[PDB]
């Protein structure tokens, strides 16, 4: 998955911008926020371009599965259920604090375990921070 990524040039990451402040459209026609800064920061170390698909909410995980985006970043909750059918990172946002609450996490292909790899090592990153 990273080499494929990197041939075409591009991170294709899907979200449905109806969810401020991890993804909205701003007064300008723009989709921006939480989830938009960490996917830039992706695609950075990665070394490609960002691409942002928007869509809407139950349209993620379809696009994901047949290989249309590379990855969830949508303010998702990470949960046993989803997990049946998507991979996730590690979680990014801990909406209760101490770890309790909804930990919302990146979605990838289950077998994109380089991918997932790469994000969790670019999260640990960030987190030192
Ligand atoms: N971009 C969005 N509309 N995100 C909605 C997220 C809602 C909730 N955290 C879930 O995972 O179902």
């Amino acid at each position: 998955a990273i080499d494929e990524i990197k041939s075409r040039g591009y991170l294709l990451v899907g979200l449905s911008a109806d969810f401020p402040p991890f993804e909205f459209v701003d007064e300008n026609g723009n989709i921006v926020g939480f989830d938009v800064d960490l996917a830039k920061e992706i695609a950075r170390r990665l070394g490609v371009e960002l691409k942002i698909v928007d869509m809407t909410w139950d349209g993620l995980i379809p696009s994901l599965l047949t290989k249309k985006i590379d990855v969830i970043i949508s303010g998702m909750t990470i949960t046993e259920e989803r997990k049946k059918v998507v991979a996730f990172s590690d979680p990014y946002f801990d909406a209760g604090g101490g770890g309790s609450g909804e930990q919302y996490g990146i979605a990838v292909r289950k077998e994109d375990t380089d991918l997932l790899e790469f994000i969790n090592s670019v999260l640990r990153e960030l987190k030192k921070l």
